[PDB]
């Protein structure tokens, strides 16, 4: 019932993630003149590090909003990828399946240490 537990496993969990090759994509913001198109596809990019730099400066309340964040990285991959054809989509895929086995405790702990502190 711990209510800040949250914030010292999402740190964990992103160790994991940058230690996982198949982040390596999403590691760094996309610069957007090498890809010149990106900024017409994405409203809001997101990557790793801004994740882990949000967490860290403290501009989380919740591990529900780093999740947002997260999985509009995936989405983003997604809505980018021209095909499945790419290493880059596939790796999103792999990684999101990974985030999401991993972050449902951290959720489920947190909603569950909220909900005893408001019982
Ligand atoms: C811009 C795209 C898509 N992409 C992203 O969207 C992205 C970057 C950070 C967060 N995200 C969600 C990954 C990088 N990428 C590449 O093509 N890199 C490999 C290319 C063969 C050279």
């Amino acid at each position: 019932y711990d209510i800040q537990a949250w914030k010292k496993q999402c740190e964990e969990l992103l160790n994991l993630i940058f230690q996982c090759e198949d982040s390596e994509p999403f590691r760094q913001p996309v610069d957007l003149l090498e890809y010149p198109d990106y900024r017409d596809i994405i409203d809001t990019p997101m990557d790793f590090a801004t994740v882990r730099e949000t967490l860290e400066a403290g501009n989380y309340e919740s591990p529900m909003e780093l999740c947002k964040d997260v999985r509009l990285i995936f989405s983003n991959s997604k809505a980018y990828t021209p095909s499945k054809r790419s290493r880059i989509y596939s790796m999103s895929l792999r990684l999101s399946a990974f985030f999401e086995e991993h972050i449902s405790s951290v959720l489920s702990d947190y909603k569950s240490a909220l909900r005893f502190h408001k019982r």
